[PDB]
């Protein structure tokens, strides 16, 4: 168990995405740092091919648990920490209802000293004029909370979740999250009990930056283990 090591001080983090949603083709930039000793991660993301082709908060959930805190006695079953410094994939399925399909696949580790996520993202089935594809969702975001599963068969971990973005007219837009996540290397990983992550986000804009962006600052904290 090294991994956790690299985690006891602020770390610098890389985040890249490349996606095609229903043709449209954009990239995505984002730089930061994380914290885990507070569950702290601060993030800002630039459109680098332009505007953005769907709404920035649908992408926050694909835009690094490893930087969440795990309490003293769940350390054990920290799972992101010990697949580092080789890293995990992580992919997902995302399901927005009445609507398209993201899925994304990710690379999480680190490049030098750098914590990188490195993303791709295809989206497919969306209607052209529907909330995502029409922009008709509010800038903001929720707490939430994400239970995480041992998947023993492939010596990694699951989740599925809800998240719930507000759309312009009062509705709610779901997005159903499945999640499998696998080492990259060979050595040793920690496989863990039932327990949960509670994530909370929050988006903000940078008044002097004229470029498509967004700025997101996430706490973590992982909980529901007894002693």
């Amino acid at each position: 168990s090294k991994g956790e090591e690299l985690f006891t001080g602020v770390v610098p983090i890389l985040v890249e995405l490349d996606g095609d949603v229903n043709g449209h083709k954009f990239s995505v930039r984002g730089e930061g740092e994380g914290d885990a000793t507070n569950g702290k991660l601060t993030l800002k993301f630039i459109c680098t091919t332009g505007k953005l082709p769907v709404p920035w908060p649908t992408l926050v959930t694909t835009f690094v648990a490893c930087f969440s805190r795990y309490p003293d006695h769940m350390k054990q079953h920290d799972f992101f920490k010990s697949a580092m410094p080789e890293g995990y994939v992580q992919e997902r399925t995302i399901s927005f209802k009445d609507d398209g399909t993201y899925k994304t696949r990710a690379e999480v580790k680190f490049e030098g000293d750098t914590l990188v996520n490195r993303i791709e993202l295809k989206g497919i089935d969306f209607k052209e004029d529907g909330n995502i594809l029409g922009h008709k969702l509010e800038y903001n975001f929720n707490c939430d909370n994400v239970y995480i599963t041992a998947d023993k068969q492939k010596n990694g971990i699951k989740a599925n979740f809800k998240i719930r973005h507000n759309v312009e007219d009062g509705s709610v837009q779901l997005a159903d999250h499945y999640q499998q996540n696998t080492p990259i290397g060979d050595g040793p990983v920690l496989l863990p009990d039932n327990h949960y992550l509670s994530v909370c986000s929050a988006l903000s804009k940078d008044p002097n930056e004229k470029r498509d962006h967004m700025v997101l600052l996430q706490f973590v904290t992982a909980a529901g283990i007894t002693h």
